[PDB]
């Protein structure tokens, strides 16, 4: 699904996920969040299953953004874990974990959890 | 925390996380899981906050492993999201999401969640 | 939101959530899952914020089902954590954790995570 | 495990979980959090598997606290999902989801995720 995954994707929040899937299982690109302490593009890297099952199952993948770029630093990182589902209306369905750097006293509230669905349109 | 993070880490399960932190915020290395449908090393990539807060807060980071290598393919990917906490007994405290490729009918049970703590010894 | 929450709700999977919100913050009712190792209704109990903010924010709530009834026992429990959002198309948006009873060796894979959205129609 | 679960438990944060397990699978009691926007005791309710497997597996359970009592209202609810593990050093190992009531604009950051381990001492 190298060609299926490679390109520009948009989630329900209007964030933009620009990704290249490599033959070797690599994901590289940029992420622009429509929400939160973020502006412009941030580097992302990740991995995907480059030899998925042929039984109609989705293709497992994940990637990370650390929320530091030349404009801002939100001292946090989000990882999206999900699967790519091919077809006429292709989707990447994910769950994510956003961890902020905290003191030990505040570590219990370090991590947000959510879910993003990415499509090729929007 | 380039030097602080770079090296070999072990979690509570006895898994081995070998990572290089780049000056640019990159994480690269390999992961060997002591449990599950895995053998030998798997490629990982991720990101960390290369300019963390100086108020005693941890350093946010995350990384991904897709569970395909030359030995096995478990048609799944795990993302760890966490923070590095420096000091005499340095730790990387994480939460993770493991997504398996599934049919649409089974998508509701696609994702496991857990928590791993990594230390420099063990 | 006692009256707002009380009633029959359906999620994206076609599961049926029948709930009574008490004046005291209690949730009681039954859950019928359209998927998984389940049949018929299971007891649920939970809590909601009975004096929510008046700034347009949702109403926080949660509930638990242990997957044992007179028909089956799936040796597991799901907790839904979310908020009720009132209005013409009322919704309860949730994230959930499903823990299975496991041996210590398998504890790392004990917990599934997902997200369900409940509406008054469907 | 009615007798095994019933009693007073403490987590790693120093929070106090006082619970009665009913013959029917009910959990009732109070929770006092050592951290966050909380003081004194809050009502909890939940469910557990009252007929667990006899193969050495843990006992699945979950419970909810809405963070409103006579002292404070943090417009949020936490659900703990986990398993009870009996023996000389009994434990309840959990993962939790804390949802705050939010506006629709802030719904993406409504939910914290964490993990608490409860023991009979501490």
């Amino acid at each position: 699904d190298e060609a299926g995954i490679t390109g520009t994707w948009y989630n329900q929040l209007g964030s933009t996920f620009i990704v290249t899937a490599g033959a070797d299982g690599a994901l590289t690109g940029t992420y622009e969040s429509a929400v939160g302490n973020a502006e412009s593009r941030y580097v992302l890297t990740g991995r995907y299953d480059s030899a998925p099952a042929t039984d109609g199952s989705g293709t497992a993948l994940g990637w990370t953004v650390a929320w530091k770029n030349n404009y801002r630093n939100a001292h946090s990182a989000t990882t999206w874990s999900g699967q790519y589902v091919g077809g006429a209306e292709a989707r990447i369905n994910t769950q994510w974990l956003l961890t902020k750097g905290t003191t030990e006293a505040n570590a219990w509230k370090s991590t947000l959890v959510g879910h993003d669905t990415f499509t090729k349109v929007k």
